[PDB]
């Protein structure tokens, strides 16, 4: 329904004053631990899911924690409005950690998909604001917003041509307003194909990259790879 | 592994090997009405856990007529040129579940995981379990089986289908350089795809038959009935870990 999303749009517009994209007193000495969160879905079951939270000690990327919970869908899946699909399954996931194995909080968490490369408002960003936590917007692949003047086939034009200088990181500039909005990096060797990274809460973009290096082991970072691991694995335990 | 095993599986495998009927006869493709696969996935953290499947299509068309898969127990570790002893007897069990639950969906011919006449001893698991249990069956292998005894060494096999590849063709005779027999196909009939399959005569059929049947149950690389049979055994062993 078109009424779902003009009360969306109003969300996002909400939220987009709220997300802070400056580190403040956090800093890259400060992360002891990094967590992860994905969600697995199941075709055969369209309402049904399985969300995972994972916490993963910094630099070792050794896992301490591991949950997954069966979840109930609400929503589905829009472009440019995946946040309102998983705030629930994340939330959910927090708060156990938190219970559970308090000591165990991460100072930053990695999550599927974009934050402020999106009305300025991603599914990490606003998933960190409406959580207080501190995210960081990883995306497998590219969003393409026009309005802001980015296409998917000048990203990988100057990528490749960027590739060809011997570079590995790509800023996303917003063609209107001069505005960096993601870093095209690649940390991972036999790589060619780049992940996004954006900030997400409580962190700049240029620390944000640093803490996906530093997870980086495979294209996917370490977190997001044994979120989205786990996640599966128990989603075909229960079919 | 034992001494006295290979010593033993070694007797066995001699004394079926001469068993294996690599001719038509009275066969044909037009007498195909089904077409059976049959493989087992195993577990990685329980050594002795698998399930094994087995599926019955309808030729040509494809189409899924019987599935049944089967939590399996144990008595061998795997070792290249003995697959037969270890899939032998679950193959046997579904042989017996389907022509007892569904008996007139017997296939005409088996499509099974590995080789048959490709082998060292010319008896492979296809042929193999073809022989002991009096079925028709087609060894269809995903990967290149060395035999250094036979003159097949794998960089001198892909070479060569590369260059028959470029010239346009599809089929590749593996001969044995020091029998002079053919041992297998090297086949590739599926659009998007450049590394080949080895097809080989099982039982009961011969090896041009054979490649006739997996062009027909060829959609993509993997045949459909072994991919079916992959397929669900598979994700039945996922229930159980
Ligand atoms: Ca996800
Ligand atoms: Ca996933
Ligand atoms: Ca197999
Ligand atoms: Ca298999």
């Amino acid at each position: 329904t078109d009424e779902q999303i003009a009360e969306w749009n109003s969300k996002q517009e909400e939220l987009r004053d709220k997300i802070i994209r400056s580190d403040g007193d956090f800093s890259l000495s400060k992360v002891k631990y990094v967590g992860g969160f994905d969600v697995s879905y199941s075709k055969i079951n369209h309402e049904l899911a399985v969300s995972c939270m994972v916490v993963l000690s910094y630099p070792e990327m050794k896992q301490v924690y591991m949950n997954t919970t069966k979840v109930k869908l609400s929503c589905p899946y829009k472009s440019s409005y995946l946040a309102f699909r998983e705030i629930e399954p994340f939330q959910q996931e927090l708060q156990l950690l938190k219970a559970k194995k308090p000591n165990l909080e991460p100072q930053v968490f990695l999550l599927d998909g974009n934050g402020f490369f999106h009305r300025r408002c991603g599914a990490a960003s606003h998933l960190g604001v409406l959580s207080n936590t501190r995210t960081i917007g990883v995306a497998k692949s590219l969003i393409e917003i026009p309005e802001d003047g980015v296409k998917k086939t000048e990203v990988i034009s100057q990528f490749k041509r960027l590739r060809k200088t011997g570079g590995n990181e790509l800023d996303i500039i917003s063609t209107e307003k001069n505005e960096v909005l993601a870093k095209a990096v690649l940390y991972a060797p036999k790589v060619e194909k780049p992940i996004f990274v954006s900030a997400g809460h409580k962190c700049s973009l240029e620390t944000a990259a640093k803490i996906v290096k530093g997870c980086t082991k495979t294209r996917i970072p370490e977190p997001i790879k044994m979120a989205d691991k786990w996640s599966r694995k128990e989603l075909k335990k229960i079919e």
